[PDB]
DNA sequence: CCGACAGGCGCATCAG
DNA sequence: CTGATGCGCA
DNA sequence: GTCGG
């Protein structure tokens, strides 16, 4: 992952995963986010940390490391942070799965500090921060497209085999079009779930439960009404590896709301938060089901008509950006 | 110079 | 039990 | 940490 202004753009992220698992402070983490990205759509490089104030999102502050950065290859700040004991602890506990800030503190104070203790205490964990546990070298491997292509191909043809009605529609990072992902997203659909009515139960779990019978769907972090999050495992043939086992999200989404489910579900994540923000500013708040009008006094009005895409996005006067042109 | 920062699902836990 | 909140997650 | 009213 060699690019044009790396070594900034790494630094406000350590930063920022700094400001979420070890600070609490979400704001702080995302606006380091929001900078980060910004910097990395900019497309020079980078030669004054003035230059770089110039661009939405980044201030005094950002400026002033990204001086010293330059000057010096390095940021003092986040050298006295990586030597800290307790912050790098705490920080490791947040990469397993289930474990977040909160936590990872309350591990370390009582001296659960490494993999080596998580897999001693055992019984100091809830199920998801178990099963993180278990697959954790597994689900910091990232997925090529190739094993995404075959992973679409069986989650689509069990659905089919259970409804024929259902529409399975693979998104993150997969719909953008990156060559790797991280973990799989499927947005589930069907006739009977619509934003006026549930003419049928189950219809979640009766696919949770088919992709458990092909032995594709191993376990369930949780599950509820319209989400699933669990892990998945290719089949593999005689005599190879095992694939590793990967994190899936199935959300199932009313029929009539699809566009808004598919706009948030192929993310970026922090490009949703840009567009919602964008949003908020131009009057309006949108949601994975909505886009409604703001009232005066903070009150969302009725959602708007919605029939593709582009709608919402015109809604809020923004030039269309194709899935791939989300990602960042 | 100060409020607001994206939105919501599922699980865990607490007061009543 | 219900309802409220915080946590970790997408 | 940054920014618009
Ligand atoms: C984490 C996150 C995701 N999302 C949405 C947009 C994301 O693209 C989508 C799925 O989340 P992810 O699977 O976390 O993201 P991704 O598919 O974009 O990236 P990766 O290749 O690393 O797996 O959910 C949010 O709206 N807010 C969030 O905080
Ligand atoms: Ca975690
Ligand atoms: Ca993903
Ligand atoms: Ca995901
Ligand atoms: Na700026
Ligand atoms: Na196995």
């Amino acid at each position: 992952q060699e690019t044009l202004n790396g070594g900034i753009t790494d630094m406000l992220t350590e930063l920022a995963n700094f400001e979420k698992n070890v600070s609490q402070a979400i704001h702080k983490y995302n606006a380091y986010r929001k900078a980060a990205s910004v910097i990395a759509k900019y497309p020079h490089k980078i030669k004054s940390g003035a230059e770089a104030k110039k661009l939405p999102g980044v201030g005094t502050k950002i400026a002033e490391k990204i001086d010293e950065f330059l000057a010096t290859g390095k940021l003092r700040k986040l050298e006295k942070i990586r030597q800290d004991d307790t912050s790098s602890s705490i920080n490791f506990l947040t990469r397993v799965s289930g474990i977040g800030p909160s936590a990872a503190r309350k591990f370390v104070d009582e001296g659960i500090k490494t993999l080596e203790d998580l897999r001693k205490n055992e019984d100091k964990l809830n199920h998801h921060q178990r099963i993180g546990l278990k697959y954790f070298g597994d689900f910091e491997k990232r997925i090529p497209r190739e094993e995404m292509l075959q992973m679409q191909d069986i989650v689509l043809n069990e659905v089919k085999k259970v409804d024929s009605e259902y529409i399975a529609t693979v998104c993150g990072s997969f719909r953008r079009g990156a060559e790797s992902s991280g973990d799989m997203d499927v947005l589930l659909t069907h006739p009977s779930f619509t934003s006026e009515s549930t003419k049928q139960p189950k219809l979640l779990h009766q696919v949770v439960e088919q992709l458990q019978k092909v032995h594709f769907i191993t376990d369930t972090l949780s599950k509820g009404e319209t989400k699933f999050m669990g892990v998945c495992q290719l089949p593999s043939k005689n005599d190879e590896k095992e694939y590793p086992h990967r994190r899936i999200d199935i959300r199932l989404i009313p029929k009539d709301q699809y566009y808004c489910g598919v706009l948030y579900f192929t993310g970026s994540d922090i490009f949703n938060k840009n567009m919602r923000a964008h949003a908020l500013e131009k009057g309006f708040t949108i949601n994975e089901y909505t886009i409604r009008p703001l009232g005066v006094t903070g009150v969302a009005g009725e959602p708007l008509p919605v029939d593709s895409e582009k709608d919402i996005f015109d809604y809020i006067q923004w030039k269309y950006r194709e899935p791939k042109d989300r990602s960042e």
